């Protein structure tokens, strides 16, 4: 599964970046076209979500009581729930990596640094296993760039 390994590293990259600031050096493996835009198209939209869903976002935050490894262990099945009901389409999974880039931020202050990798992780299991076919027919991250172009 390579779609996995795509997802995973555009979700690790724009994560750690929203946590940390720095854009990040490295090369980015394989197929880093579609992969680049669509971490910068994160950068243009993602933050501004964040910034649009403040108040829920700090309200789920605060409820979800986040503390360390075990804890993220436990937020995938939170995740399962908030993000699969209802009907597919990319401001739903733009959303959920906003949020997580708000956690990261978060686990970064509380010096939890570290669990930014679990994280991402959970987040993209959460997302190709529940969106796979549809993540498909939209081909992929291709769509995703096609779909937020400026
Ligand atoms: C990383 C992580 C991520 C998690 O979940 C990420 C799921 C994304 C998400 C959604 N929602 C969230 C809320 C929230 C708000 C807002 N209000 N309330 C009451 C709540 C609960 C708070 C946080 C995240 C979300 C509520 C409605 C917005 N949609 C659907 C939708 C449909 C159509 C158009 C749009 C559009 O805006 O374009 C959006 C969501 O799926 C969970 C965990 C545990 C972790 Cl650790």
């Amino acid at each position: 599964d390579e779609l996995y390994r795509q997802s995973l590293e555009i979700i690790s990259r724009y994560l750690r970046e929203q946590a940390t600031g720095a854009k990040d050096t490295k090369p980015m493996g394989r197929s880093g076209a579609t992969s680049r835009k669509a971490l910068e198209t994160l950068r243009r939209v993602g933050d501004g979500v964040q910034r649009n869903h403040e108040t829920a976002f700090q309200g789920m935050l605060r409820k979800l009581d986040i503390k360390n490894e075990d804890d993220v262990k436990s937020l995938s099945r939170v995740m399962i729930h908030v993000f699969s009901d209802g009907v597919t389409n990319w401001g739903r999974i733009v959303t959920l990596i906003s949020f997580g880039a708000f956690v990261a931020k978060h686990l970064k202050t509380i010096n939890q640094e570290s669990c930014i990798e679990p994280l991402a992780e959970s987040i993209t299991d959460v997302l190709v296993r529940t969106k796979r076919d549809w993540l498909v027919k939209q081909r992929g991250w291709d769509g995703f760039v096609e779909f937020f172009h400026v």
